[PDB]
């Protein structure tokens, strides 16, 4: 019968896909403006605590003493026994480890797709914009425990000054959840190597007006066996951006197209966002393709994806041992579950291209990503 091209669906930046997915800059900055509370507030209790240690170095103080001084910073937003442990750590450091503390600033890097700007505006309720802003603690080779309980207390002391805010502890990383406003905040918290953060930072700020050794990055576990598990987000942001400039400038609008399905099919769930990528990347740089046609070019990405799932998708981290997706003879419930709607996304692109009008098309390619593209005139009549 008829054939549709779909490139204008996709990729028309008011109207079209894009345009439905890609945050407005005012939006873009009051994440900005939630990542910069969040920053400021966590250096804040973090120089609380280090004004109590160093009264504890200075002079000889008791438990009971520091415990007052505790209770009467941002650390009181703390639980009664968590404000303790607080107190206790302060208090049980030697004078070697509260020198290092004394010394602590933390740092700040934001991973996921707000930094490699593939965050897309949320579709389903409950689905809500993520700021991924790491915490990284400079240090040689300072307890876990304190480390954690300073960061939670900041985003606690956060949510006690805002209605509407909540806490929420994760295996890696502490959040604040704003449901009102579909946004929430991860705070993971990393240690890095203390010599070498110094080093790189004064060569960074003398070529202006290097990257820390993967190795060493180590991600703070919140429960377990593990406290520290060796992670450097900077590995997916180099390999995804590497990736961009390598595939082209396609690859971020299609890896949004394929989260923006996810996000459709799915209220809660699916495969994760970086998985989807990894799929993605690998298709596109194993099978040729044309930028100028980006419905051309998901059907190519629609007919790969359940192999490269079946297959199971490894991290672009190497050192990392477990799957972004495992392979299906893997596969338990969750899994098959997936497989399923991947193998029903060519069937759906399918009838869209061959669908008797363009209002038909538009009905039939939205099984696929949801009824935020409206205008069917985007869809037009592929050339002989
Ligand atoms: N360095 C690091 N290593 C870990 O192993 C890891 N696992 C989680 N995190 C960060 O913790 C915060 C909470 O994460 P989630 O509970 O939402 O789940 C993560 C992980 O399942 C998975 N993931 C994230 N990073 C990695 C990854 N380096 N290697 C393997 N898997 C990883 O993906 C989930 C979503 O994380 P993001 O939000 O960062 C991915 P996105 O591009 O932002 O997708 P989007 O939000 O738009 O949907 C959170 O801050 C994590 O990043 C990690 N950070
Ligand atoms: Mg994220
Ligand atoms: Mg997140």
């Amino acid at each position: 019968s008829m054939t549709w091209n779909f490139h204008q669906y996709y990729t028309n930046r008011n109207d079209g896909l894009m345009g439905k997915l890609v945050l407005t800059d005012e939006e873009k900055n009051n994440l900005k403006a939630l990542r910069k509370i969040i920053r400021l507030r966590t250096r804040d209790v973090f120089e609380e605590a280090k004004g109590i240690a160093k009264a504890v170095k200075k002079s000889a103080l008791t438990f009971e003493i520091i415990q007052e001084k505790v209770s009467t910073t941002q650390i009181k937003h703390l639980s009664d026994s968590e404000q303790r442990e607080v107190a206790k750590l302060i208090y049980e450091m030697d004078d070697d480890a509260r020198d290092e503390f004394l010394g602590l600033t933390p740092r700040f890097w934001t991973q996921g797709s707000f930094q490699y700007d593939t965050l897309n505006r949320p579709f389903q309720p409950g689905q809500e914009m993520d700021i991924d802003d790491g915490t990284y603690m400079p240090m040689p080779i300072i307890g876990h425990s304190l480390l954690i309980l300073l960061v939670d207390a900041s985003l606690k002391s956060l949510v006690a000054e805002n209605h509407g805010w909540k806490f929420e502890a994760k295996q890696t990383c502490g959040r604040i959840k704003i449901e009102a406003e579909k946004t929430h905040i991860d705070v993971p918290m990393y240690a890095i190597p203390k010599d070498e953060f110094q080093k790189k930072q004064i060569a960074l700020e003398a070529n202006r007006s290097y990257e820390l050794d993967s190795e060493n990055v180590n991600l703070a576990l919140r429960e377990g066996d593990r406290k520290w598990i060796n992670s450097d987000p900077k590995i997916v942001e180099d390999w995804f951006n590497d990736s961009c400039i390598r595939i082209g400038k396609h690859l971020r609008k299609v890896c949004r197209f394929m989260k923006a399905w996810r996000d459709a099919q799915w209220d809660v769930g699916g495969p994760s966002s970086i998985s989807l990528m990894a799929a993605t990347v690998n298709i596109l740089d194993s099978v040729a393709h044309d930028a100028s046609d980006l419905g051309e070019t998901m059907k190519i990405i629609a007919k790969h994806l359940p192999s490269e799932f079946a297959r199971g998708v490894e991290s672009p981290d190497s050192t990392d041992e477990k799957p972004l997706f495992p392979p299906s003879y893997k596969h338990g419930p969750r899994e098959m579950d997936i497989m399923s709607k991947l193998e029903r996304l060519p069937e759906i692109l399918s009838s869209a291209e061959s669908a008797d009008s363009k209002s038909e098309a538009l009905k039939k390619i939205n099984m696929a990503f949801g009824n935020r593209v409206t205008n069917s005139e985007l869809i037009v009549l592929a050339k002989a």
